[PDB]
């Protein structure tokens, strides 16, 4: 019944995988906690099973990665870029069957299942250049004689906890530049994505092993809570990088403080596109369709919240119902499908529980709201209009494909409703006027970590930090100098001279 | 039987403050909490009065503070730095009597109170250069028709607590940057500082209304930890940067981290000096006497351990011995006095605890342990050795004059033993070996913030950024981007172009 | 006869200034070479007169300031700065008398007078924070053991030779940076504003010299073309700063490339502003008067040719036309002037020249063209319609207020034609186009250094790197990392290791 | 008879040489110029022929080239990157064979040609990160409403001229950074070393047609000096980069300045090793040894003065005789040879002139001195002690491996006598003394472009900015921001706001 046991799928032996997989790699393979079995999201069929980490599995990977860190921080950046140079060609041999992995065991339709190890391909390639040019700057020192310099050096050990929705490539962007930066990774993924952890581990292993290096530079040890926790509370893990949800992400943030632990927080969003009265409506109606319902809309910078101004807000719901109507649906594999299905069934049930509070709260639902009828976790891609800016189920982050539709008249108040939600991750406004694209740039305008124009929320790149704030977390990965989370700065003052301290009295011999 | 109202103390009256003070300010003077005298540590005698913030001037300052955030936050930039420059002139006006008022209430000598007011007119001249610097960069996006940028922006209210031992310079330090990157500032400086935090903040006060800002652009509420809580609690506060000790500092990162808010931390050291065989003690002699007894061992950077190579531990610790004999005490004021008070009597309190407990734990009282007999809170400046690196006592910030001393041998060991206490913020070493030095700068040398070569544990300047890492916080000031702490990153993608989206099969209209 | 002698003009002694004044200082105040007496050019009449340098007093003067040099890079930047900031408290002193002196002896009006000694002062309090900053980056090094540093070192003497069109402030930008910068400078301004060069460094020598430090720091050779040639030809000149024509340039640039100096070139400009259909003209209209007409036409950065749209260019010629007539011509000094009077009588000749030419290649006349019925060098500002984009007289720089008007129809045309003359200094755009903005900004957009949007040629702050493309000679001043055109960089690679290389098969002892 | 036509270099082929290749590459390979043959400088035997570019070639070829860079020019820089990341996997593929052509047309030994093809490659992986982080910084304005930012732009065709000694890599590094910049390239490297630029534009031309991308993107056009000048006059040519000699480069940086033009020359070295009382004698004489005679004396980073303190002068002299006479000399290409030929029968002259000129400057032949007995252009690597410091013959570059050698006894002279010589490329200090290394590396220092510390004058890595000052032509290459070289700098103020220009009396519509 296993999924990898079928000739149909013979393909994931590609990736290393069997019917029963080891979830700890430390230079070694192995897993002595609980066995999870995975499952496809589309028909609810199991794929193959991985072995996770016990509490003895995490303690010996801590310590072998501590370990192999004393060696890894003594390679010169560049040379550490020239293994995530190799790292990067690796992910390329891979690319189609590592992104049917994620596709089969994620949910998302494989063109998004390939760019996700795309974007972590590419992101190598940005850190290759990266590992030579980190660093800080010499400064003029006041005093005569001395030197003034801005260090950087790496943290040491980096805990990278990812969510089920992006399993390869936070992961990655987080490894290939906490790498050039000198560190040493320790990943555990979401439970519902250990084939693909795994699968990217071992990816990662054989450059490891091909360049002599020992392997838990980029450990693993797949758990669930359990494993995080201990991260989380955990002294030798220098810096905690978590991407998730705000819940849990708020409680790890105390956990590493309390410690005087370094943590990057990559947590919920709420994100809010704005059509201003002047916006090009054949721009604006395919990018709120692609952002509201890409990956089932569980991307962290899924549209959630459209805010339209009153005299086109018929028009575009219109032009957007007939879209909708066009979504097409299937297996996430199937060539030409743009939507497939909800992660779990639970995301199914807090689908059902949204739209019912929104209903209830007032709304109504314009396009879809129910389950299809078929095998897997299915809903439909949703519209509600009428609600309130304020209503209660708008200012949560449902992990479904719910868009919620208001009115606006006045830009003052649409940038303040934009801004009133706890979560800031992206935002974005349709318009052409000018002095309003500065305004929403400006300290009066979006607060959120992601400020768009005429592109919508799912609008960025690799060369810019990544990250919200607010409960998103503050957190940053990827482009910019995002590089300074992995590293700490020291402020360093050298006295080449022989000048001696002013005596002040004293009689130094 | 002020000290205010004896003909001696005239001079107090230069900074505008009489018997009893307001000491809250918000555009209107004011304060109907507690009223706090202030005792001169050189004689305990009362100095003045000044009335504390209650919990309804709070709620009224952080009010009017953020309303004029609103006009703050609209100046440019470079206007906001002509404020600090006129800032820095107001500072220059009065340095004699504030740098007179730092030595009469905190009891540091007359230099470093002068020192120190320097120091807060040094950031000002650098604040108004980078208010013409500040911003990201406009970088290459991948999408052809689109722009990609990096925007800084205002957090908005910055909330500053300080310590009593830089009462001047810390919040000057974080006024200045905060000012010219576009927030508002709310000041709760320590009790036991009050008037110099009033005589400040009417220097600062002048210059606003001068300029027709509102005053709560830099507003004071004094008072003690329930004010502090308040604002580490208040969702209205958007950055906490808070200078103190790390037990405090640690409860107040967590109500931070609790509502998502912004901390920076500015907490404990324990800062070792480490002189190698081949170091010249003409310079090491000196420089280990000044950093460890100046403010009376009072600084965040003094020096608390020391470190001396075998080779030549007795003959650096005989002439500390000698040099340590020749320390001149007196009044903070008078000419060539080199060592004043402690703070308060429960630091003496706290001083004798760490000579008897240091003696339990095996250490030997070279010099000093005692309590001097005459007026004021004077202690003996201490050396104590023969205590193993690892005693407990040591491992201790004890915010008195007390210098431990080890022996060691080689320098993988020593480098551990400096990097091995819970505190990060200062670190010296003292060699000629060109290798040592970049080891002690690189990856397996200081794990602390401030990393010096042949200048000891206090040497920085405002160029470079000042912090420490671990249980000291993680917090910069000052220099280099340490501006980036008091703004808000946003990822910026514009699209300029009439390209649509992919339809992706969907007929769109 | 002399206005200095003159009772309503005694405020020039304020200044220092005497009937004849030595034009050399280099510590000392001197001038053996020919008397020049300059002229006001609002009524003819001799101001005073300034002793110019002979070819001894160059020769002496460069010796003094290359020895200034070894005590004055020995100066660590930040204290190079606090100098600078000095020199900024000094303009700020004389700054009325100053800005008066501009107008009196150059002629524009005062508010422009005072505006240019204020940019020296912003400028000084600019690169006071700079001289905390200025430097290159610790880099990575691929080799194990060794450093790898970028330094950044002053070139040596920075010879300046500038215009008579801002006589303070294109001295004062290269002043202040190459001083934080450790270069020392010696200035040749315009011979027809020798009393300002004078009085300026009269300003600069007291600062310098109540720091007792040597004057010739800032050293001043006052002469024609024979002090700039002896300069540009010089090997002991490191970097030449020249302001001025992009004939004089041109040879001054041969000259120091002959003989492998570094030169800033700074050169003429032939600015144009572009109205599109969109524009609006309620900004269009004023900043092309503003921009055309201010400083008489003799600004580099001078709007002297105005592209409009089909559709809207009468409406803008008429609404131009009805603009010039209100302009308020008069005395510099008095402050309801908006324009005053050229120069020179050659400039006054070389205008009815440029008028006589554009008339002769089929152009009209719309407003102006005519020399004013008063005293003084006074001409009408002038409009010119009708002449094709690639008239001859429209692509030569003529120093006058004359502005040529021209018809376009779409983007690309206009965009060539801004393009197509020798000059790249300034340009701007008016338009609301959100596309057409980032064209303009982009690689098929405007070839200029300065390129604007909805702001005319004159839109220029200090904060920016100010200086042109073509043949207005690419050097850049004041803003961004323009500081480097002062300095030389090294790329450092320090081997701290005791490593040895390998011996390749050879025996080494 | 010609080698490509012998069965053992069947290899040749594997570079898609022939016995008769086209020199011009466009889109289209021509060449109707001169048909040149290159030699293998080891024998004197002819390799293949080269069919070079008539005037109408170029002309045709620089129009081909512009109008690429219309498409080019559109294309995001991070896509430009990918295209260079292509070119450089292109180069890993063919390096084996690359690296032996240039061995065997220019005499480099193996792992020199095949080290300087991965010089390129890491070039290319360098610029992909580059690709995705140039630009300039988003500055915060003064005015009010209104944007200001610094935007880079590429300047069009930038022509690239090079040596003989580096065939590969300054054009690779020249390349790859222009390419990532928007810029399309016209290469014309050495005559003698044709085969080399024919091979590589090979690799790049199939890479560009490929991806379907005009082949002028990457235009050659082999030629002599009529090409070159061609280009240095040829306004159409926006930046022209020059490697090559200083009395070439001389006349190339004239004509371009001529037409105001752009250029970035890498010029000549004279460049020292110094070697003080201090050193590490087991690190000098190998480093001398190496930095002198690699690649003949024929890199532009050759050691050719070593200056030593006079107490290990006789000793460090003796050890290098002795190192000398262990040298190996063979033909380029046998894994066991260290020395290989001079490029020219003309090199071997001047080598002799050089001999025979020091002698009658007083200068002793201590080793080496001879041409060779054999085949080939081999000289002998020769020392030269007793000259003074300033014989005519020891200012002079002669491209051969000559090192003169010269007694010091203090730290100013020897720091004075590094620096009188025209060039400015390289210099080393080999000391240990913490001072005189800082001291070395400031302003009284040296005042090259290279300033190494314990790592002889050949040590540069692609992380840096590589050229030198003086008579080296201040071009910078590769690393840092020399990428600014190949863009134009633009300042840009955006005003958004509704907010006209004060009227200023006048009366506007
Ligand atoms: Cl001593
Ligand atoms: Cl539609
Ligand atoms: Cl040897
Ligand atoms: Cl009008």
């Amino acid at each position: 019944t296993l999924l990898i046991n079928q000739p149909q799928y013979a393909w994931l032996k590609e990736l290393g995988l069997r019917e029963e997989n080891e979830g700890v790699y430390n230079g070694s393979w192995g897993g002595r906690g609980e066995v999870i079995t995975t499952y496809c999201p589309a028909n609810n069929e199991p794929i193959a099973r991985v072995r996770q980490a016990s509490v003895a599995d995490y303690e010996e990977t801590v310590k072998k990665a501590r370990e192999a860190w004393k060696i890894w921080a003594d390679i010169p950046a560049p040379k550490r870029g020239e293994i995530v140079r190799q790292i990067g060609d690796a992910l390329r041999e891979k690319i189609q069957v590592l992104g049917s992995l994620v596709s089969l065991e994620m949910g998302k339709i494989l063109v998004e299942g390939v760019g996700e190890v795309q974007e972590y391909v590419d992101i190598c390639d940005y850190a290759v250049g990266l590992s030579r040019m980190i660093g800080g700057p010499i400064l003029p020192s006041e005093r005569s004689g001395h030197a003034l310099i801005e260090q950087w050096n790496p943290v040491g050990l980096v805990g990278i906890i990812t969510a089920f929705n992006f399993p390869v490539a936070v992961y990655g962007g987080n490894n290939a530049i906490a790498m050039i930066c000198g560190n040493v990774c320790l990943w555990k993924g979401a439970p519902t994505t250990s084939l693909i952890s795994v699968a990217v581990t071992k990816i990662i292993a054989k450059v490891l092993e091909d360049n002599k290096l020992p392997g838990a530079i980029c450990s693993l040890t797949c758990g669930g809570a359990d494993i995080g926790t201990a991260m989380a509370k955990d002294e030798r893990v220098n810096l905690l990088s978590f991407t998730g949800s705000t819940q849990v992400g708020k409680q790890v943030g105390l956990m590493v403080q309390e410690r005087f632990g370094r943590s990057l927080l990559e947590l919920g969003g709420n994100n809010a596109i704005i059509a201003f009265e002047d916006a090009d409506l054949s721009l604006v109606v395919p990018s709120a369709l692609f952002a509201a319902v890409g990956t089932a809309g569980q991307r962290c910078t899924t549209a959630r919240r459209l805010f339209i101004h009153e005299s086109i807000h018929d028009e575009v719901v219109n032009r957007l119902k007939k879209a909708y109507a066009q979504i097409r649906v299937g297996n996430p594999w199937d060539p030409n499908v743009l939507y497939g299905p909800l992660h779990t069934k639970q995301a199914v049930s807090m689908f059902l529980g949204a739209v019912e509070e929104a209903k209830k709260e007032g709304g109504t639902v314009v396009y879809g709201g129910k389950v299809m009828d078929r095998p897997g976790n299915y809903v439909e891609p949703t519209i509600v209009t009428g609600l309130g800016h304020d209503a209660s189920i708008a200012h949560t982050e449902t992990f479904a494909p719910i868009l919620y539709v208001f009115k606006f008249k006045n830009e003052e108040e649409v940038f303040a409703w934009n801004n009133e939600v706890k979560q800031g991750l992206s935002s974005s406004i349709f318009t052409k006027d000018l002095g309003r694209i500065f305004r929403w740039l400006g300290p009066k305008g979006s607060d959120c970590g992601i400020v768009n124009v005429n592109i919508p929320t799912s609008g960025a790149e690799i060369g810019g930090a990544f990250g919200g704030e607010k409960h998103t977390g503050g957190g940053r990965e990827s482009g910019s100098d995002a590089w300074k989370q992995y590293m700490r700065r020291s402020t360093c003052t050298i006295n080449y001279s022989k000048d001696l301290p002013l005596a002040q009295g004293i009689k130094f011999q």
